């Protein structure tokens, strides 16, 4: 490679570094069928595209029981 | 203690901090009349919002001859 240049448009999110670790865990699982974390920025940051962040919103809120993700029949 | 929580929408940049350094000076100079660089996402990452990325585009494109950010009408 030449050098790291990642410039893109979407939603930038940070809160805490523990947060980072769950986004990774969720990317591992890919429970939402979307790869939300495009690049993670300086430890505590996650870059997710605005177009699909809505899946994260539901994951953050509803994942306690489950979020509505069943397109096996729809 | 504290920690930062920043969730934001716009354009994320990643490049070596050379860009950051002109950017901070330029932010400092406020030549573009807006705060383009919203948050320094620590040392290397820069965040600039898409609303005024256009301003940055012209800054990049036109700066060779002149960056005319002074528009009384044009």
């Amino acid at each position: 490679g030449s050098h790291m240049v990642n410039v893109l448009k979407g939603v930038l999110i940070e809160c805490d570094p523990a947060m980072k670790q769950f986004l990774l865990y969720l990317d591992e699982s890919n429970a939402l069928g979307k790869k939300f974390i495009i690049q993670d920025i300086d430890d505590t940051h996650v870059f997710v595209i605005a177009e699909l962040v809505n899946v994260l919103q539901e994951r953050v809120g509803e994942l306690m029981d489950q979020n509505a993700f069943s397109l096996t029949q729809k």
